[PDB]
């Protein structure tokens, strides 16, 4: 399980695993 979310004025959000 590692998931990669970012935040903040145009950030995204992604998962891995």
């Amino acid at each position: 399980k590692s998931i990669r979310i970012q935040r903040g004025p145009g950030r995204a959000f992604v998962t891995i695993g």
